[PDB]
């Protein structure tokens, strides 16, 4: 397991140095559990960026809720159901709010299924908004592969690989990861598309 | 300037670890002060989920798996629900009964309620379903003044919060770390401790 | 020094989080040389607690003596050496007794004296029980390497090298570790494959 | 509610280290209140070796090396002894003597004696072999009803037992980490206190 740990590390570290903002949430612990679901999470988290700097909005890493992005826009509103966005923004001279839910899932049936599972928790927040006078605009995004941007899709490439070599190799595996989150990533390597890399 | 009290969270974050062991897997320990800061943050908030579901006797979340995914452990064939992920579940095929558990901690009683309000409104329709088919859905909403500490030794829960807001009071290039919000509720979660906690000298483990 | 105790800190919360009761003897201090000896001491735990579950048997890990256990087993009994066995259990429907002795040792020859002398331990103790109709039987164990049980052998490595590097770094060690330890110490990182 | 004992448990054990600067290599101060328990319960022994070779002039063994490694460093060639661990020792290479102590620390004076028998009796045969490679083994065992407390204040002694008691009687989770018998010996000790001592 020595080799993986070590090239997952310089992997994440080079990753660092193209988008520092993902210092927020990386790691390089010696753990190679912990190691492998951190870079999970760091590949999730660079699509949303990405999908954030495309759609030209926040980036919600301090992970404020759904009320208090109204609140930023609305003072006085109804508690709504909690939500995080990946990502929105208040534009005040548009009168518009945006919110982002990106993700990633391997087969088509499970993007949309992850797509409605996203749109159906903002259910009643666009009326709400419709009649207190401002536009809501919820952004619903469930791709292939996570949108790389500036850094290298080899990068995402291996972070996918090694952490999955790591998670492979044991039973107590278990421990860290559900079945189906196993499953999806498995399934996003045997099944990618390695024309672009 | 940071170092010191940097240091000493590292060594409160280290002993809650070795006292509660399961909590490692979600937690981390880090040099950088505002990364360390939100480390600690999230273990406050982590160890009240964890005692919640050990007093409630459900699984804590860790996996993070939705409440699709808890239904599909439940009921294979079902309609897509809206996305959450539960603090805790668990599934009792005996009695046909699925429990999830939200658990916070908020000072202020008034906002504990809008916490609760926030909470329970995710969960929309799916009570309906679930009864639709014989089955129960007992939705436990926690909201209290401080965390459920458990085995944890209170000080500790206490230095987490204490070492963490004076790092993050330090410079506001912490508002780039956490939002208004979190920090000025920290920051009263800080004032209901007493004056002698609030005070003493704290050392960590020697 | 900072590289090799940071590590160590975290080799010592992976151990926990695989078996959260050598939580009893661990230690996460800033001090180098105390949390070294601390990682020792572990080192040594981990191999006593997976004897006695491959064994079956209570880790002794509240230290109580051979005395202790015997009044637990039989009220009235004349007073034995002190012996405080690594893992013991008591099966009182088949009146049986087992103590558990468990080293490491890097040299087969130095696994040999180390059994002998912990057999030595317990003279006459087998010959009073059985008297009484009870067995007593003392397992005796030193073996090259601890067993890791459910821990990674990654771990029990780190825990030597970190523990013998901090150690070797200067003769401050001299008041922490006799030279007998460490020389043990150092054979059997030396020697580790 | 264990968090006042707690609280005044450290501060007694960082004292006691301010006095003994030697003891902190054996001792551990933490804030869990059962483990910093257990930790005073071992300090208020170490204690009571410490000063028990202090008052003897010996060698306090606190890097636990053991009789084989003792008789390793005076005789070089010399049969496998039984495995001990004393609490001090001193080699007398020109008067080709070895000493060892064991102290220990029993409420009851029928306990002391039983104790020093159980100290002594793990010692058989290893004067009888000395003798006959030209050594003295001499043989010291202390069991005493307080742990001596040479530079360290009896109150602070005597909080070591009170308040590590105060913890472990709350609940039954100290049984996770104390047996029954150690328990009962310090209650025991903390019931019977003679305290004509701490008056003085």
């Amino acid at each position: 397991m020595d080799p993986d740990t070590n090239l997952l590390k310089n992997v994440i570290l080079e990753i660092l140095s193209i988008e520092p903002d993902l210092y927020k949430q990386s790691s390089i612990v010696d753990d190679p559990y912990k190691l492998a679901m951190s870079a999970i999470r760091l590949r999730a988290t660079i699509h949303e960026l990405n999908c954030c700097r495309d759609l030209g909005i926040i980036h919600n890493t301090k992970e404020i809720s759904l009320n208090m992005v109204i609140d930023r826009a609305i003072p006085i509103h109804p508690t709504f159901q909690h939500i995080v966005p990946d990502g929105y923004t208040i534009d005040r001279a548009n009168m518009t709010i945006i919110v982002l839910e990106a993700s990633t899932r391997s087969m088509p049936s499970d993007q949309k299924r992850k797509i409605t599972s996203d749109k159906l928790k903002y259910s009643g927040v666009e009326d709400h908004l419709k009649h207190e006078g401002w536009l809501f605009n919820i952004i619903v995004i469930s791709e292939t592969k996570p949108r790389n941007g500036n850094v290298p899709e080899r990068l995402l490439f291996e972070l996918l690989k090694l952490s999955l070599s790591i998670l492979s190799y044991s039973d107590k595996s278990s421990q860290w990861i559900s079945e189906e989150e196993y499953d999806e990533l498995k399934r996003s390597l045997t099944t990618y598309d390695f024309k672009t890399l």
